[PDB]
């Protein structure tokens, strides 16, 4: 009961934030698609990614071990809004370096929130429902992403100045400066809305009183240490395996979506990349639908069994995708996300549940494996080009899902 209301709030707050955030995702390109283009500095943007999803996690966890989950969530929510707030001004004065800075900051909020919010929800109540809790909250996440794209993308990209790069090319310098500014001007109000949303969320959390948790506690001082927590983590095996599992999931997932439109265009005559995007959309819908249903499953059933089931089906879909072509392989690929759905939350929960003190530090690592999303692309490109076509590369995701299934039948403990 006292575990329940905070939870429902977290869900709504997951949803809400999920809107403010993917809202930020729609607009950020515009800064870039307007001030096009550049070479070296582009790599600097990708670095925010590793920064936030590799560096910040462990420190974040340390913050948490020493303070708590709410502390980490708060600062994470704090980091995000600060970083998001930097954009508008960097734009309005055309200071890139400032933009880049806010980007790293918002990037840290992300790694911070990831490492914070996930273990928190699964611990937010009885041990069994840890998996269902995280999954359901993640559904509200997915759902929030749904909404922004819907009620938001249309009702917000119809106020931003469209421009054929050719017109931009033909502009005088004065004109270009004028354009760029009118552009950053149109987005700056929705950004205030965003930050506003992010803030209120942070607010509600401070207002919200949660019950205590054997994993937030401090009864240790020496053994509460990093390496103490760490040396203990090696055997645990299910944790060490979920780590490997999440690396693969992220690799798998980005392999699928990142290469999807290329697959479509090279596989189906005559696809425009414009039209292919439609399939990409369907994928996110499968993903949300996939999660809703999977969570209904996670409530009825042993999570690992659902995880294992889903891992197999997705791997199937991918083999089908790799060996089929035309529309048959496409649909299989785009339908695959319906089964990726449950995977990340379920992997995460099986992974920690249950680590107690080491829950925090264990999470820091699971988060870092998001680096796998980055490591896969070269391999996708490599295998793809080495083979002459996109589909044979789709064996790689499949290879991931396979591994993940092994974990599912290897999630066990005690
Ligand atoms: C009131 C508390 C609000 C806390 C919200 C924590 C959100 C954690 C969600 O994980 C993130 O979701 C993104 C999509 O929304 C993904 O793209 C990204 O990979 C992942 O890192």
């Amino acid at each position: 009961r006292s575990y329940i209301i905070p939870f429902a709030l977290l869900c709504s707050l997951f949803f809400l934030w999920a809107v403010a955030n993917n809202l930020n995702d729609i607009l950020l390109p515009q800064f870039q698609q307007a001030f096009t283009l550049t070479n070296f500095q582009a790599g600097l943007i990708q670095s925010a990614f590793y920064f936030g999803y590799f560096i910040i996690p462990i420190p974040a966890g340390i913050l948490m071990k020493k303070l708590s989950y709410k502390a980490g969530i708060i600062t994470g929510l704090f980091l995000y809004a600060l970083g998001a707030a930097l954009f508008w001004p960097a734009a309005e004065i055309m200071n890139y370096t400032l933009f880049l800075v806010g980007l790293f900051i918002i990037a840290a909020g992300l790694g911070c929130l990831e490492t914070a919010a996930n273990p928190f929800v699964t611990v937010l109540g009885p041990e069994s429902s840890g998996h269902f809790r995280l999954n359901l909250a993640q559904t509200f996440n997915s759902f929030g992403a749904i909404i922004a794209v819907v009620f938001g993308q249309s009702l917000i990209l119809s106020n931003v100045p469209h421009q054929s790069q050719d017109v931009l090319d033909k502009m005088s310098p004065e004109q270009l400066s004028a354009y760029k500014h009118s552009l950053v001007l149109s987005v700056q109000t929705p950004y205030m809305i965003i930050v506003a949303i992010v803030l209120l969320v942070a607010l509600l959390i401070m207002l919200t009183k949660f019950p205590a948790l054997q994993s937030d506690n401090h009864s240790d001082a020496k053994q509460g240490s990093f390496s103490a927590s760490l040396s203990r983590l090696a055997r645990i095996r299910h944790w060490r395996w979920a780590v490997l599992a999440q690396f693969c999931y992220v690799g798998a997932q980005t392999a699928c979506w990142s290469y999807l439109i290329r697959y479509a265009v090279e596989e189906i005559p005559g696809m425009t990349a414009g039209f292919a995007a439609n399939y990409l959309t369907g994928t996110m819908v499968c993903f949300f639908i996939g999660r809703f249903t999977g969570t209904w499953l996670i409530s009825r059933f042993a999570p690992h069994k659902v995880l294992a089931a889903y891992a197999l089906i997705a791997m199937a879909l991918c083999l089908i995708s790799a060996f089929a072509g035309g529309h048959v392989g496409l649909i299989a690929l785009t339908l695959c996300s319906a089964f990726m759905s449950i995977q990340y939350p379920t992997i995460f929960s099986l992974g920690i549940k249950n680590l107690g003190q080491d829950t925090k530090y264990g999470s820091s690592f699971i988060v870092m494996t998001i680096i796998g999303g980055g490591i896969v692309t070269p391999v996708m490109g490599f295998v793809s080009d080495a083979a002459g076509n996109i589909p044979t590369a789709e064996l790689i995701p499949a290879l991931c899902f396979a591994v993940i299934f092994i974990f599912a039948r290897f999630r066990s403990q005690t």
